[PDB]
């Protein structure tokens, strides 16, 4: 029995859910059908590793997640989720990119498909990748949370300014 528990985020409520101390879910589920989480148990306090690691990373104190996952889904989808892993902060890939990683080229637009499916949403980084064209995609209000996440990431100032003295 999964258990959930939503926190604030700059990019709206955040929802997160699985057993235990591993993540199985991370969106921002509002305004629209996702009839999954009535399947679950609210929790306040579980997930709070990962709740202290989201808040420092949009503090833009956190650049790398040291969290639990399972990753469900098609054979195809997780290997395009572990290769988004990879992704460094701050960078991008093409989904032309992320197809000749996982061993597919050609199959781009498998990817983009795959990535609009990502159930873990920031610490697996979907928003990372980008098309040759530069355009967003995502649905609705998930193209301005992709752009939110896009600017933050590129905003960051450097960590040691003694590299300067």
């Amino acid at each position: 029995m999964v258990h959930y528990r939503t926190i604030d985020s700059p990019i709206g409520p955040l929802t997160l859910a699985g057993h235990g101390s591993v993540l199985t879910n991370l969106r921002m589920l509002e305004q629209t059908y996702e009839p999954s989480r009535t399947h679950w148990t609210p929790d306040p306090g579980a997930f709070s590793g990962a709740v202290d690691q989201l808040n420092a990373y949009f503090a833009g104190e956190l650049t790398e997640f040291d969290v639990e996952l399972d990753l469900r889904g098609t054979d195809f989808q997780q290997r395009v989720w572990k290769a988004l892993l990879t992704i460094p902060y701050g960078e991008t890939r093409s989904y032309g990119e992320i197809a000749d990683q996982i061993g597919a080229p050609g199959a781009a637009r498998a990817v983009g498909l795959a990535n609009g499916h990502n159930p873990i949403a920031i610490i697996v980084p979907c928003h990372r990748v980008i098309g040759a064209s530069g355009k967003l995609t995502g649905f609705g209000g998930g193209i301005n949370r992709k752009r939110a996440l896009l600017e933050l990431e590129k905003s960051r100032a450097p960590a040691d300014l003694t590299l300067f003295d």
